[PDB]
Formats: structure tokens, C-alpha cells, sequence
């Protein structure tokens, strides 16, 4: 259970968006939430060097509670880009 919330908790509200196209936009994750949902900023890595990953992003949302709504969506797919459950969450507490 929080108490108060902390500057450095709205920092940790970005979603980690992985699983996603060799050929996605930016926006195509906001928009995937904007539908439920407010975004702060899009970080998308600049996935074109064709030879990483390609599927990852991290978008930065307004909304502490917007987290878990962001996991509950991993199951659908835009143009066939679902995206994980994972968060942009930390290895601290406290």
C-alpha cells in the first residue's frame, strides 16, 4: 500500500511495450492506449538497423493506474502487434 505518491514514482510510469512489428510506428502503441488512457511522451526505440530485436518500445503514460490497465491488453493485436505484460517497472521498492 502507497501513502503518498513520490516525484520519482511518475517517472516509473512508462509501459515497456515489447513483442511488437519490425514495421511500427510511434504512435501506433499511444494510440493502442489513448483509447483508455492519456500519454505523457512515446519512446519508441528507433528500430531500423535490422539486425536487433526489432519489437520494443517504452511509452511514458500520465497515469500511475493506467499501468495494470496497459498489462490487462496483452492479448490483443493490432495489425498483429500484441504487446507484453511487462511494465517499464524497477528492481527497487522502497
Amino acid at each position: 500500500g502507497h501513502m503518498n505518491l513520490t516525484p520519482e514514482e511518475r517517472d516509473a510510469r512508462t509501459v515497456f511495450c515489447m513483442q511488437l512489428a519490425a514495421r511500427i510506428r510511434p504512435r501506433d502503441l499511444e494510440e493502442f492506449f489513448s483509447t483508455v488512457g492519456k500519454v505523457r511522451d512515446v519512446r519508441m526505440i528507433s528500430d531500423r538497423n535490422s539486425r536487433r530485436s526489432k519489437g520494443i518500445a517504452y511509452v511514458e503514460f500520465v497515469d500511475v493506474s493506467s499501468v495494470p490497465l496497459a498489462i490487462g491488453l496483452t492479448g490483443q493485436r493490432v495489425l498483429g502487434v500484441p504487446i507484453i505484460v511487462q511494465a517499464s517497472q524497477a528492481e527497487k521498492n522502497r
